[PDB]
C-alpha cells in the first residue's frame, strides 16, 4: 500500500439493488465498508478487475478488518455490497485516474 494511493474517498457512487435489506445494507455499508479504495495511479496498466477489483481486495481489507471488526455483522451479503461499491468505484476511478492522467499529464 506504498504505491496504493487512496483512490478517492468518494461519497458513495449511488449503487442500489432495488432492494430493502441488501439495498439499505449497501446504503449504510458505505460507512461501515467505506466509500474509498486503495490503489496507485493507473491508466497504462490496461487491467480493470485485475487492478481495480484487486484495489478493493485491499480496501475491503484495510477497513473491514478494523472498521468492520469494531462490532459489525458482516455476512456474505455484507461483503458484496462493499466490494461491489468500492470495486466499481475503483473502476470509475480507473477511467477517472486514466483521464486524471489527462489532467496532470
Amino acid at each position: 500500500l506504498g504505491g496504493y494511493m487512496l483512490g478517492s474517498a468518494m461519497s458513495r457512487p449511488l449503487i442500489h439493488f432495488g432492494n430493502d435489506y441488501e439495498d439499505r445494507y449497501y446504503r449504510e455499508n458505505m460507512y461501515r465498508y467505506p466509500n474509498q479504495v486503495y490503489y496507485r495511479p493507473v491508466d497504462q496498466y490496461s487491467n480493470q478487475n485485475s487492478f481495480v477489483h484487486d484495489c478493493v481486495n485491499i480496501t475491503v481489507k484495510q477497513h473491514t478488518v478494523t472498521t468492520t471488526t469494531k462490532g459489525e455483522n458482516f455476512t456474505e451479503t455484507d461483503i458484496k455490497i462493499m466490494e461491489r461499491v468500492v470495486e466499481q468505484m475503483c473502476v470509475t476511478q480507473y477511467q477517472q485516474e486514466s483521464q486524471a492522467a489527462y489532467q496532470r499529464a
